[PDB]
């Protein structure tokens, strides 16, 4: 049986609000309602791997668990396994499989974040999981952001905590947090993020909602805003939404908005809005096409619908050589040439470069760069052709050519990242001196850029 070059993955994110589910939420799995949604023809072939975030879950895991694997007996009438399961108050991450899966997942993390400070700690806040799949590194992240449409810097800050603090993947990348630990980086949940229209304009944004016409709502959507201007998710994407706002439903119809001011609602507005929502990061030039991102339309318990979203991701094999795991291939090298990072910091410490991937033995160390100022006040940090040659562990091409290198810039007075990036291997040609770049961030926010040429030997 051949190791698969690509996998399916489903994500869906759930605020149930408190209620328990309705006895039928197959349209879910399936990606049948509104927006970009999945063929008929296809509704027999299972995902590789189900990805389920709730928040306002009331059930126990087990209860859940029964529903959700049910559910999928009946669309595939396969069985799935549990990989990992999760909760944090009321958000919950599960992950299942197909059972042909389960020698290929190993590595299996879990972890969660609280959010915020006494007034503000209690309910909010993320979970996550993260695995191998062969030799693929896959992360998601359930985050339960904070309410209210006038707290979207709050949301911003609870987004750096998550991404911050939550420890998940291979604890040896240490100067990295979760948005470089994995190949593919799935963040979903109900980001809370509003439709920032004034008050006075409910009524016309449900017309809007009715006559399907979402670009004057979504030219407003404080997360496409927030992203645009770099306050949150740098570096992650979102497919475009084609499905009407999921949020704030009357509960057993989907005929009606709620967005009035309530004592239920602390006397807030909640006018119509994407609060739940599916985001991703996948290391450079590695496949991931979106085949699916929308909401159900039939599953009414709660006062947010459903959001599903799938995904071709490309994976890789364990590799075996007659050298490695557990040797160099000497047939093997990548040397980084002439490169410079251009750091925002206004600290005046010597820095090195620390290289780390799984394609080496252990993370390498470079040298301190030489210090130069830039011509708008920046500091460049110039490396010359001082940096180590990386040694692989295996040379082989087809294993060689789909690694990364992330890189992180550290002070030498304190050994503290400064910035941290990824670049791929996936090259133009061999034995040849190409142009690389990253950009660096640290906190998930931007601190600066790498960039030179590298040159890949490999066995052929
Ligand atoms: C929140 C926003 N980000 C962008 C830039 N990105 C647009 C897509 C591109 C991938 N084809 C990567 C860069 C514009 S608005």
């Amino acid at each position: 049986q051949p190791e698969p070059d690509m996998i399916t993955i489903f994500i869906g994110t759930w605020n149930m609000g408190n209620a328990p589910p309705p006895k039928k939420i197959t349209s879910w799995f399936l990606s049948k309602g509104q927006g970009k949604t999945r063929d008929d023809s296809a509704d027999y072939i299972p995902h590789d791997i189900y990805v389920i975030g709730t928040q306002e879950d009331p059930l126990s895991e087990k209860e859940w668990l029964e529903i959700l694997k049910h559910s999928l007996q009946e669309i595939t009438s396969v069985t799935f396994k549990t990989v990992a399961i999760h909760t944090l108050w009321n958000i919950r991450i599960v992950v299942l499989a197909k059972p042909e899966h389960e020698n290929r997942i190993s590595h299996i993390c879990t972890d969660n974040v609280k959010t915020g400070i006494a007034n503000t700690l209690g309910n909010k806040g993320a979970v996550g999981v993260s695995f191998m799949f062969n030799g693929t590194s896959l992360g998601f992240v359930n985050s339960h952001l904070t309410s209210g449409s006038e707290k979207k810097l709050r949301r911003n800050q609870n987004y750096m905590n998550i991404l911050r603090f939550l420890a998940l993947g291979d604890k040896k990348l240490s100067p990295f947090n979760i948005t470089h630990r994995f190949t593919h980086l799935f963040w979903f949940g109900d980001l809370n993020y509003r439709v920032d229209l004034p008050t006075w304009e409910a009524e016309t944004i449900i017309q809007k909602i009715k006559q399907q016409q979402y670009a004057d709502l979504l030219s407003h959507d404080q997360l496409l805003t927030e992203r645009r201007e770099q306050k949150v998710f740098l570096h992650f994407e979102e497919e475009e939404i084609t499905f009407a706002p999921t949020y704030r439903f009357e509960r057993l119809t989907r005929d009606k908005y709620a967005y009035t001011k309530q004592k239920a609602t602390g006397m807030k507005y909640n006018l119509p809005s994407w609060c739940d929502r599916v985001l991703w990061k996948s290391y450079p030039l590695v496949h991931v096409v979106c085949q699916s991102y929308g909401s159900t339309s039939d599953i009414m318990t709660s006062d947010h619908s459903p959001v599903f979203a799938t995904f071709e991701a490309g994976v890789t094999s364990q590799f075996v050589s007659k050298n490695g795991p557990g040797t160099v291939d000497s047939q093997g090298q990548i040397e980084f040439l002439r490169c410079y990072a251009t750091l925002k910091t206004k600290s005046q410490t010597k820095f090195y470069l620390e290289f780390h991937s799984s394609c080496l033995e252990s993370f390498v160390k470079s040298q301190e760069g030489e210090n130069e100022e830039g011509s708008e006040g920046e500091l460049v940090v110039k490396f010359g052709e001082t940096l180590p040659k990386l040694k692989p562990i295996i040379s082989d091409p087809e294993y060689l050519l789909d690694q990364h290198i992330l890189i992180s810039i550290k002070s030498s007075d304190s050994d503290e990242s400064y910035g941290e990036g990824c670049i791929a291997l996936r090259l133009e040609a061999t034995e040849t001196q190409l142009p690389i770049y990253t950009p660096l961030t640290h906190h998930g926010e931007l601190t600066g850029h790498f960039q030179g040429e590298i040159k890949l030997q490999t066995s052929q």
